[PDB]
């Protein structure tokens, strides 16, 4: 099928659309640049390997580079792996880039350079030197970047990869840099705001260092300038989860009134933890475009129920001021200005760990007629009382997120604390209106906890205290709910009606509500699905079901059933026959995940108790010791097999014979140490084979029939124990020369032995002695 | 040192007070009888092998059995491996037993035999014959047991080993057998009680079977009978986890008021799960001395409010009336007779599964004089109103046990609904007064909850929802609390005052309360420590800590820490060192577990950071992938470090230059490949090394000191890639040769290779080859 078998570690990628040959050995433990890379290759990537230096030699013929990404060769001491640190630098030897006359991105952040590569082309748009030890900028250095446009250099003077010294940037070093764009210095040990810098420039990063006051005339000639992050300078260091060192006398980031005056294009501005207690107003009365303003981790409680700032804002369209909180208070009540009221264009309000115990109807006004406003931040605020009927005037918002109060009658997890968010490294808003009370105190609900709030449509409880007999009247007023997380309570289903006041619910989670599952003896209404006509989506994950009082859930709508983390082993204990049609009546069902469930056997009757229209069955993680493929006969749709984590030891003799449907079939992390003579002989319809990280030594030609490999959308085979004889000889050929996806052939698709070859990779084998 | 190395794959040992010669064969994947037992061996054990038949050869120089234990070599198919099923009943030739005079047990359970082996010498006290396929007993079959006391003939019939017939006993087929004192026929389809039986009997099991009716003259003659077991003979079958067939017309157990007169020394007697709605007086008229009596499962929620039948039990001494509720009623209150005083001697007394919304004070009055009451057990009751101080009189008690209930302002967790409770296979309560109120719905709490309690020892809160900062002032009454099982709830240590109040507390548990540690930025104060200073041991594990407010922990008192399950990874990212002192104040700590932290290396500074004091340090399953091993040097009183389930793949180059103190050193489920030249060499402290289940393929006598061994308790190997070729010669022959106690060099110290030798063991190694 080839007749030159591709023997470079790398992956590589024709776009020819893009006239782009790609070559990406990101990660291959490789201590040299390879040979016999393509000599039209365009994007070249080197990330996360161990190449000690480049030189003239490294890129000669790649006349074509536009792009070499050369990250993390030498990645700082504290940032890297300890396990296998860098022994040293990266070592740059002249004029290794002034040959590549069309490279236009040089990424080479995290090698711990001393300086700024020299001898750089002009073709140069993009240059990224983050992470490594430049901590002084000198003019004469940046006159071989005239075309620069994007310039990173933060990351090189900070705690986990310290300069102890100030960084330095000489008087107007970057001014003659006239198409420079979007400069970076953030996390940097930065004194003072560099002058004069480039009117051309739209994006400017300052933020994490340890500039203490600006001057008016620091951005006075960036008119064209469109985002400006100043945030941690003067840093709020309360509970910081790095070390944090704030400006002394509790003192701001000073930012005189008319700073902002040049920056009329302006449309991100973020000052987080600085330290502000107040906002002036006069900052923007010439900013009039600004969309996305930052204000979280200040001192700015009290200011919140001022605000006069907030009528220049008329086109914001996110505003932040989360954790402003006063420390050591537990205000009563959340005290928003008017002013808020004069944010006609914002989309978006976060306040976050403002801190107080009960929400009132009224302390919402300001954003009463605010009209495309669609999510409301107010999580992390302790928040114990709030009658969830005030939000009667908010159902034009998409998400009300209450997330992690003490009411009782997406943002990545650390967000508003992380060092550096947009640091680099080498849901159901769909269905509509969401109500988000997730991590709450909620111990009872009743129905009148939700009246006004007919349009929901999610509504979230997660993580809640419930711990009740749901009987059908608890979500009344919830006409239109398609999706009810009820996840990590104590739901007790000892009645069969719970649920089915939510006519329209579609997706129900149930899943961690093991408590009362975990109770002897006690009556649990596994059947409750029959009342929901159009419920789709059932998981009911991690409850250690082991018991049911009724021997069959029913569903005429349900497609989706995830049931991973429960034990069945227990329900379909071997000479126990009551339960082994426990979803047959779930006539629509299509996936099901039994995952989990401690399933060392399959009982007889098992196969047979599956709904007709089965298509993804998962049995994975069950410690499977022995399966009888024959009973997959009875899965007339099956069309995914998952048996991935198991003990599996033997694939069937003939799969065809087994299933003439089957198209994936997992068997990753097993026990197989040797395949069936005809193993796939027929199987036309298999597109998808997962046998890695088991123990073949062997595969033979009449285990794998090309004419069933040809149609093989990938098959997976690596971390085995390829044994690399005369006998292999027809599968190393193959292997070699095959169409077929196979992952990994570059690292991790090996002989075990003969001694000679052991550690060696089947690509790479020469068996001609074979054929002597 | 050994002249004759050990190589029967059997664990042997001595007693040479009671001549026992004990070989231990038990799950040695056998398929026959190994050669070489010893001929002096009185006890012979080949439980869960494979062995198919016994002849005259098994036994043949064994001239001294006294007991064979054979069970499980041919497990009924759905109580036996599915993987690897029995192909064919044992088979038992003649006189395989008859020569072995002085035999005097027999354990043949699980072979799937048909009938009563025969040829069974006259010695015999014990047979054993339980989940065979013995259905029907003659007494020509038992002529042969003359002198037989204890006989075991359960499970040969029942749903997890159906034979599809009634059992069948000949009248009168024990009637001869005039020394039997145990008959158990549990779990047989056994329809009525077979008769007559030897006057002899003091137990008799007949529980699990189909008996109906009890004749009045069943029992007429056992006048020595002491245990009568007859549950589960009309079983109650709601909520049964097991297939459960009851009586006609919901019909009890029938049994005449006369059944027992004959059982004057009767101290047990079992009716569990005999749909009783009836205790009758009359039944207990003539037993004085009964002291244990369960009536659980049963139809007796009535009968408890009446219950006349208790002034005929003056030496009761423990009593079980769980799960007696009415189906479809949740009663009001718990209606305890009055009768219940007169239970002079009664220490325990079990209710559970009543089913009652409120417990109040004088509903426990038929008690308050009940002297000898120790353990008073009200859990899975779905209490939800409970005034605890009315417990003021019941300071006497032991434990009071209100777990699982739905309250708010050691049995195994298989039970009362297990099947067999007493199947054979092939805590606080030490410190005092316990009031255990774990599992139910307590969301706040509050001093007063507790008024009138101060004698409390323990109190177990764990699995509640309390989501509450405490501040000293929740436990005030409890002036003598010893331990606090505050476990899986949301505490909130916003306060170091928290538990300030519990001024004589020794044991904390706050395991399982992420909840707020798991948000972001929000304060935690970890020095709460200070206040308590008497505590001794502290376990938060699972907690997912990662950020804290206080730097430092401090307590003049505390011992014991456990701190697995959290994210001392990010506490210590590398960088950070405002943590690295945390436990250095804990000036008393001797054993501490950071397992389970994904610390995958060590910060500089963790070592420095330990109090001095340290003598157990885990670091297990953390994905430590370095280790500098000359770090232990600071820990200068450490006497157990566990690294076990990490990925190191090298030890120190002389462990003795590490650590002079270190006296057991767990490295198992590691990557090691090889040990190092001189790795033992003078570490005159080390008593026990485990070295099990790593990658090891060669050790030389340098590394081994023989001096150093000599004082090893242990030394783990088992489970490593042992090469077996001629340069092992020293470590085969040690091996062979040492009295240093290994596991498993019958099982799992193997040859890996090369390829003659795989899978042999290192024992059983012949190397003479090398010697040639
Ligand atoms: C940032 O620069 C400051 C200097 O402005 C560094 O502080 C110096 O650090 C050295 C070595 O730690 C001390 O001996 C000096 O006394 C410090 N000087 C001053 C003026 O504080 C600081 O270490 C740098 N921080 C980082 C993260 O690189
Ligand atoms: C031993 C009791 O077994 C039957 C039973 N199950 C439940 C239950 N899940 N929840 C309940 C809630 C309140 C009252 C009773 C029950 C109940 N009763
Ligand atoms: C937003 C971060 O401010 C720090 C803070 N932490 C807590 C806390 N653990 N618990 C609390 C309980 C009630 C009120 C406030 C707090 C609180 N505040
Ligand atoms: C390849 O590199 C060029 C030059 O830096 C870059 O603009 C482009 O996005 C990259 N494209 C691909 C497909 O890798
Ligand atoms: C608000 O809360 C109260 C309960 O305190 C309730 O009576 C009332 O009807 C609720 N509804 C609205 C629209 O606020
Ligand atoms: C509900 O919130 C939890 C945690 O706050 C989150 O994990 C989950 O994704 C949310 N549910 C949905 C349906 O998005
Ligand atoms: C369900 O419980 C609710 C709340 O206690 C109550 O309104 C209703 O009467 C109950 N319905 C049924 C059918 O029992
Ligand atoms: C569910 O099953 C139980 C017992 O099997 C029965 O009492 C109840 O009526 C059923 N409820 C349904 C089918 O909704
Ligand atoms: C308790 O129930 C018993 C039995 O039905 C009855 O004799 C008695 O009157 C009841 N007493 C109380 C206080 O409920
Ligand atoms: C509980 O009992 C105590 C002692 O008699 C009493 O003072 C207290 O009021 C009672 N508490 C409640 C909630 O009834
Ligand atoms: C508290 O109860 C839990 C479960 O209810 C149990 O796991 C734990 O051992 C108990 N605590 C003590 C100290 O006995
Ligand atoms: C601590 O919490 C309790 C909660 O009721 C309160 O009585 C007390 O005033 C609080 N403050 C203290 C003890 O300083
Ligand atoms: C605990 O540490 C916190 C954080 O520094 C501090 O505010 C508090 O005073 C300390 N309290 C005690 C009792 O050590
Ligand atoms: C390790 O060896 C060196 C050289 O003999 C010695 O000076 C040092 O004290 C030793 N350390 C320990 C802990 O034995």
């Amino acid at each position: 099928a080839r007749w030159f078998p591709k023997t470079l570690p790398c992956d590589v990628t024709l776009d020819v659309s893009k006239n782009h040959v790609i070559v990406d050995c990101t990660d291959k433990h490789l201590t040299e640049i390879p040979g016999g890379i393509p000599t039209n290759t365009t994007n070249l990537t080197l990330t996360i390997n161990h190449i000690p230096d480049i030189s003239p030699a490294s890129f000669h013929r790649l006349v074509h580079l536009v792009e070499i990404d050369f990250r993390c060769n030498c990645v700082p001491i504290r940032l890297g792996s300890k396990s296998n640190m860098c022994p040293r630098r990266l070592q740059i030897k002249p004029r290794s880039f002034s040959g590549l006359t069309y490279l236009k991105s040089l990424y080479l952040d995290g090698n711990q350079l001393l300086e700024i590569p020299q001898g750089l082309p002009p073709s140069l748009q993009l240059l990224s030197l983050e992470a490594n030890n430049i901590f002084s900028i000198r003019k004469e250095q940046l006159t071989e970047l005239a075309n620069i446009e994007i310039l990173y250099l933060g990351q090189n003077c900070y705690y986990r990869n310290p300069c102890y010294v100030s960084y330095s940037i000489e008087k107007d070093a970057f001014l003659n840099l006239t198409k420079l764009k979007v400069l970076s210095l953030k996390d940097n040990n930065v004194t003072t705001v560099p002058t004069v810098l480039p009117s051309t420039l739209t994006e400017l990063y300052l933020y994490n260092n340890m500039i203490a006051e600006i001057q008016e005339d620091d951005f006075n000639n960036l008119n064209q300038l469109q985002i400006l992050d100043l945030s941690g300078n003067c840093p709020r260091c309360y509970n910081a989860p790095f070390p944090c060192t704030p400006c002394k006398n509790n003192s701001p980031l000073q930012i005189p009134v008319n700073a902002f005056d040049a920056l009329t294009e302006l449309k991100v501005l973020r000052l987080h933890s600085n330290s502000l207690q107040h906002v002036p107003p006069r900052w923007f009365k010439n900013i009039n475009n600004l969309q996305e303003l930052d204000l979280s981790q200040n001192f700015l409680a009290k200011e919140i129920g001022d605000a006069k700032f907030l009528h220049f804002l008329p086109n914001l369209i996110q505003l932040d001021l989360s954790f402003n909180f006063e420390l050591q208070v537990y205000r009563a009540s959340m005290n928003l200005s008017q002013a808020f009221s004069s944010l006609k264009s914002l989309k978006i309000l976060r306040i976050r760990g403002y801190v107080f115990k009960e929400l009132k109807s009224f302390q919402l006004s300001p954003l009463h007629n605010l009209q495309n406003l669609e999510v409301l931040d107010l999580g992390t605020n302790f928040i114990k009382i709030a009658n969830l009927s005030m939000f009667k005037q908010f159902k034009r918002l998409k998400v009300i997120d209450l997330s992690v109060n003490k009411i009782s009658p997406v943002l990545e997890q650390l967000y508003y604390f992380r060092y550096d968010k947009y640091a680099r490294s080498c849901s159901c808003y769909k269905y509509g209106q969401t109500l988000d009370l997730s991590k709450n105190s909620i111990f009872f609900i009743k129905s009148s906890d939700f009246q006004h709030l007919s349009f929901l449509k999610c509504l979230n409880l997660s993580g809640n205290l419930i711990s009740q007999t749901l009987n059908g009247s608890e979500f009344q007023p919830l006409a239109e709910l398609r999706y009810l997380d009820f996840s990590n309570n104590r739901l007790d289903l000892l009645h069969s009606t719970a649920f089915e006041e939510l006519r329209k619910l579609e997706v129900l989670d149930i899943s961690s509500n093991s408590h009362y599952f975990q109770s002897e003896g006690i009556t649990h209404m596994l059947n409750f699905t029959k009342n929901l006509k159009v419920l789709q989506k059932l998981m009911m994950n991690d409850n250690d079901i082991s018991s049911s009082t009724s021997r069959t859930m029913e569903s005429e709508s349900l497609r989706t059933l995830e049931f991973r983390g429960n034990h069945l082993d227990v329900l379909w204990r071997d000479g126990d026959n009551r339960y082994l049609q426990l979803f047959k009546n779930l006539l629509k069902l299509e996936e099901l995940d039994i995952s989990k469930n401690s399933l060392s056997f399959l009982p007889s009757g098992v196969f047979d108790g599956m709904p007709p229209n089965l298509k993804n069955l998962s049995l994975a993680k069950n410690g499977l010791k022995s399966f009888i493929w024959e009973k997959l006969r009875y899965l007339k749709n099956l069309e995914t097999l998952d048996l991935s984590h198991n003990q599996l030891t033997t694939v069937p003799e003939r799969l065809s014979n087994c299933s003439r449907s089957l198209k994936n079939l997992i068997l990753k992390n097993n026990q197989i140490r040797s395949l069936t003579k005809y193993f796939l002989q027929d199987a036309f319809q298999l597109r998808y084979l997962d046998l890695s990280s088991n123990k073949i030594q062997m595969i033979q030609k009449t285990s794998f029939p090309e004419n069933v490999l040809n149609n093989l959308k990938m098959l997976l085979l690596h971390h085995n124990r390829f044994l690399c004889t005369c006998d292999a000889v027809w599968f190393v050929w193959w292997v070699q020369h095959t169409e077929v996806t196979i992952p990994y052939l570059a690292t991790d698709v090996t002989c075990v032995g003969p001694g000679a070859h052991k550690g060696q990779s089947v690509i790479s084998l020469d068996l001609y002695t074979c054929e002597l």
